[PDB]
């Protein structure tokens, strides 16, 4: 499984990343799925205190501890500022938050601590308070690199234009590098000019690019939902899994160091790693990709509101 350099961190992360949110919804299952992740070459695990109301961090912590893998051979990301009780990006809260996370994860440090969904905060507080607090955490050694995450791509230019250079190491984007929406491409030259690492997520656009369709809470507009429904049904009659195609598409730009995918079974781990390996050894079904992109054209790059 291909490892890609993550910005200027000197880390190398697997192009498929283990999104641990589903581990917050048993323990044997969480242990088995993380073990198989390591077996197949995955070395990157992302979580948040928000996921499962802190249960994801606890389950990942236990599964990593049962793995027997040396801690410096993998990379752990968690987040601060977004909780089941809501949002709090204050210096006091994120300083307490890393100690809460480290206890649940049974770790001595996280490689990356990211501000979670900053479009729900004041971006000026993120710049002037939150990120300077994480820089002090970096001096304690409890974290090694600093990230920001959220949906609207403009949060990343807003923050990165205004911090002292080098303050932010990594960016976590989601829903903007899949067949339906690849606008994260626009941001890559900006982020590379700064040496900032790039991680993406939701390669299936939170279930739009699946045969079963999006969940009932999905915020996409009807035009995008209609296009994706038509694409999935096109694949279903051709005997093709639109989700495998979408996952492979998500992996075709090596400037994105890793695409995180939410996983909670050995099967899902194997399926996603097998998509990645197939992409590298056989290439991608170009005819299928072309047809699906034509069908998705009415929904291309449509997004939805997020934050305040």
């Amino acid at each position: 499984l291909e490892l890609r350099p993550l910005g200027s961190t000197g880390l190398k992360v697997s192009c498929v990343g283990f999104g641990a949110s589903p581990l917050g919804r048993s323990e044997d299952e969480a242990v088995a799925s993380v073990r198989e992740a390591f077996r197949l070459g995955i070395n990157f695990f992302d979580t948040s205190p928000y996921y499962g109301g802190t249960l994801s961090e606890k389950m990942l912590g236990m599964a990593l501890k049962a793995s027997g893998v040396p801690r410096d051979q993998y990379v752990v990301s968690t987040k601060c500022g977004r909780y089941k009780e809501g949002f709090d990006f204050s210096a006091e809260r994120v300083t307490r938050s890393i100690d809460e996370s480290l206890e649940r994860l049974q770790l001595d440090y996280v490689d990356i601590l990211q501000c979670h969904d900053i479009e729900f905060g004041s971006l000026d507080q993120i710049v002037n308070e939150t990120i300077p607090a994480l820089l002090k955490l970096k001096q304690t050694g409890k974290i090694r690199f600093i990230g920001i995450t959220g949906l609207p791509l403009g949060i990343f230019t807003y923050v990165l234009d205004r911090v002292p250079p080098g303050s932010v190491d990594v960016v976590l984007s989601y829903c903007h590098f899949s067949i339906n929406d690849n606008t994260l491409e626009d941001l890559l030259p900006y982020l590379k000019s700064k040496g900032v690492g790039i991680i993406s997520a939701s390669p299936l656009a939170m279930g739009l690019l699946t045969e079963g369709g999006p969940p009932e809470w999905h915020p996409a507009p009807p035009e995008l939902k209609s296009a994706c429904q038509d694409a999935a049904a096109f694949c279903q009659k051709k005997g093709k899994n639109i989700s495998k195609l979408a996952m492979q598409y998500s992996l075709t730009n090596k400037d994105i160091s890793s695409v995180l995918v939410g996983m909670n079974s050995v099967k899902q781990v194997g399926e996603n790693v097998a998509a990645a390996i197939e992409l590298v050894s056989a290439g991608m079904d170009q005819e299928m990709l072309s047809e699906v992109e034509a069908i998705l054209k009415p929904g291309k790059n449509l997004t939805w509101p997020s934050g305040i």
